[PDB]
């Protein structure tokens, strides 16, 4: 029994309740951006139940949280384009509530299918590996001042050309939606996505701005933290790396 296919049976089941609710059909397909002309100079990630369920079908989340992410975008784009408070936005906030309490009632059935997919999110060394680095960015990293324009992504409605500018974004939130998908296994490839928010302050804001001395000292901190805990943390990625290939069956 594949552990994804169950997975994805279960996320299924969670779309067609989500379809099922009322009023959910503006929901249920993409939005036609042949007669809503202006919604992709206003939303930069679109979603929707009918790509939600192809891409389970496409067997592209491994776990709940990148399902929920995707779901949570169709809440997000119509709070952007149709309003906090509108009634779309109240409809599509109703689908992330019930697929929140499906989640729940089967959270223990879930963590076991995870698991079976990737044996990672219960290894020790990747579960401390991980909460050091979410204490970096939040601690450390959060806590630069005025470093507020890179805790989250850019909503191209209120930077209209950020994305014109911006192909490759990356924000302090995505860098912790990472950290709990356990993507990171050493401190490589999560001072990339670090040194991204950099580079990206100087591609868009300019090499002397001060958003870009913001980002440096955000850059910095990382790494002079990082350097605080260096012997802890390569214990972990050694113990990680020989945990990764015992996964190897
Ligand atoms: C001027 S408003 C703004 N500027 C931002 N930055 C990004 C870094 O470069 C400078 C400037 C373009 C970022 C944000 C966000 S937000 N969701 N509103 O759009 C809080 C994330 N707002």
């Amino acid at each position: 029994t594949d552990p994804m296919v169950t997975l994805s049976s279960i996320l299924e089941s969670i779309i067609n309740d989500m379809r099922d609710l009322p009023n959910t059909y503006p929901f249920h397909t993409p939005v036609n951006a042949k007669v809503v002309k202006d919604y992709y100079k206003i939303i930069t990630r679109p979603m929707d139940l009918q790509t939600l369920r192809e891409n389970v079908r496409k067997r592209l989340y491994p776990s709940r949280e990148e399902f929920r992410e995707h779901l949570e975008l169709i809440v997000k784009n119509s709070a952007t384009y149709n309003g906090p408070k509108h009634s779309l936005t109240q409809i599509s906030q109703s689908m992330l509530d019930l697929c929140d309490e499906k989640l729940k009632e089967k959270e223990d059935k879930l963590a076991r299918l995870e698991k079976a997919i990737n044996p990672l999110l219960d290894d020790d060394d990747q579960v401390a590996f991980s909460f050091i680095l979410d204490n970096i960015v939040t601690q450390k990293m959060m806590a630069v001042p005025d470093s507020w324009p890179f805790h989250h992504p850019v909503n191209k409605k209120f930077v209209p050309d950020y994305y014109k500018v911006i192909v490759n974004p990356m924000d302090l939130e995505t860098i912790r939606k990472n950290i709990s998908k356990h993507k990171y296994q050493s401190r490589e490839s999560f001072l990339d996505d670090v040194n991204l928010i950099l580079a990206n302050s100087v591609k868009y804001n300019g090499p002397e701005s001060q958003y870009t001395k913001t980002a440096q000292e955000i850059v910095n901190v990382c790494y002079q933290t990082l350097t605080e805990y260096d012997e802890h943390l390569t214990q972990l990625e050694k113990d990680i790396c020989t945990a990764k290939e015992a996964a190897l069956e």
